[PDB]
């Protein structure tokens, strides 16, 4: 039933933008089915993990506080699509810069960047256009969204100076994942499960914010790892942060307990494009027993994350039930 | 005094976003200089017309409707930073799209984009925090910056079939103005001080749409003639509209009186980058008297604003004022 009524108000949601380019904008019919095929590329596919929780908040929030039930839903439903498009606007943008006269391919992915973001605008105005909650939402909304790009500044620029190994600390690493991460992908369908069911100011926010945190990094240095072990027709792509030279969990790990020599070994074999500079990287992870640290650093995070929901549940016991669901998913 | 105090207001809000980010997003100083660096060049510079637009509106509506002056001027200041901001942020769109291992340049260009934009947000979320009209400025805002993305889609597919010359006529080119170009760089700024001035409801909007769109028509198509034949040093840039193929008012005028084989002509030349392509339809358009029709074109639409702002007048004076301040400029 979630995903069913999730997808029904996409349907819902995509017949209103594409009526009002047609009614509102002058938009001409070939141009409507093109941006159709783009939304709906850029849109679905994925597995709604941050949709389908703002509508698990919503509705554990309407059991532990007739009309307002089907309207809360539906409100969740528009606040979990406002969530995909957002993350359809990043992952646009991300393709732009590894993709590489006028270019009108690269013309047209920058356009569908800024038309999914001005998405989220247009069905949070029309279908929160009389909800109290509307302005409170927007700036949420807008200023999870700055967090995300500058967390997107200090993940891309962690390897230089802005106008370089010094940034690869266990701190900065963490100040990457929850400025690019975590607020978008835990907090924020947290928040918007919680603004539409009214119950904002019932909850322990600090906490709600450190459990956030946690479950992003919980998910990244799980991801940091797959993507240097896990093979590619396993993970899905293939895995390239040694090559892009990231503020891995793995690279900042490594640093702490390499010897000089390795340290230097690592330092001029990462970056590399080449397979055996990238091979030495890996081989150096190993033999530091990086998959060894990696199960006793998770399992740490897990009993500040499985602690961590109770005290949410003293006050605020209905959220903490999404929590957990949110984190059984991580 | 407008351009000394609209520059003022730049450097308060320019500190406000700068402690932010070192403040509550946990940004290092060698960051925040280089961001401070990026916002002086991409912001700074031009002529500021959006800008100081929304100040005359607003010093326009206190003269004709103590402690309420000095607070809806700042007020108006804050939004013409908004939408010079804004501005800032489609350069640095167009500026991807035609300057072209991870490229940091790129990637730094697209994160400066998006920074640019989520800007204008948190410098409105704060100034505006405890206005009662932060809701409709946002949505208005918003709405105005879908519009002229949905302009760019138009301008940018206007020689293709979104999946050619058919979409080369006169109401499509007002189209493509209309939302690429009226709508943020003439309505906007007239529409914020009017906000700000708390005199929203007060003025024909449909004569001031109106008015907008015919501003940018006028503007649009000196500016498609100087594309052409205005040289570069007194240009100030390279007229690249025929290389390009774009959707130019030379180019629908054109298409409208040549002659079969002519049309040929021009359809075999027009969208190349050989030189002798080029000069091919500029001599086309010189032997139609395209610069003849250029100047009663636009006396016709001078007139119709000459005109058009005597309406507005009978019901809201001062708005007219200005209006008409800003059609001086044009
Ligand atoms: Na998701
Ligand atoms: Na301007």
């Amino acid at each position: 039933m979630p995903m069913q009524m999730f997808m029904q108000v996409y349907d819902e949601i995509q017949m209103f933008l594409l009526e009002e380019l047609e009614l509102k904008f002058d938009m001409d019919p070939n141009r409507v089915r093109y941006l159709r095929k783009m939304m709906d590329t850029t849109c679905l596919g994925g597995k709604y993990n941050r949709g389908l929780t703002v509508i698990d908040v919503a509705e554990s929030l309407l059991s532990l506080s007739g009309a307002r039930r089907k309207r809360v839903l539906h409100d969740a439903c528009v606040c979990g699509w406002m969530i995909e498009f957002l993350q359809a606007h990043y992952l646009v943008e991300d393709d732009i810069m590894d993709n590489s006269h006028p270019d009108v391919t690269v013309q047209c992915a920058i356009n569908d960047g800024l038309l999914l973001k001005s998405w989220t605008h247009m069905m949070a105005m029309h279908f929160f256009a009389d909800r109290p909650f509307l302005q409170d939402l927007l700036c949420r909304f807008n200023r999870v969204d700055y967090t995300t790009a500058v967390g997107q500044l200090y993940d891309v620029t962690s390897m230089f100076d802005s106008n370089d190994f010094a940034e690869f600390t266990l701190s900065n690493y963490k100040r990457i994942v929850k400025y690019k991460t975590a607020y978008y992908t835990y907090l924020l369908p947290l928040v918007m499960g919680l603004i539409v069911s009214e119950a904002l100011p019932t909850v322990d926010m600090g906490v709600t914010e450190e459990l956030a945190m946690l479950m992003g990094e919980y998910f990244q240095v799980q991801d940091d790892v797959m993507d240097c072990f896990t093979p590619p027709e396993r993970l899905g792509k293939v895995g390239t942060d040694i090559q892009d030279a990231k503020c891995s969990w793995l690279a900042v790990t490594f640093l702490a307990k390499a010897s000089s020599a390795q340290v230097a070994e690592f330092k001029a074999n990462y970056g590399s494009g080449d397979s055996e500079k990238v091979a030495t990287v890996r081989r150096l992870y190993e033999e530091a027993d990086l998959q060894g640290d990696y199960v006793a650093y998770e399992a740490a995070v897990a009993e500040q994350v499985k602690e961590l929901i109770e005290k949410l549940r003293l006050c605020s016991p209905g959220f903490a039930a999404s929590v957990e669901t949110l984190w059984g998913k991580t």
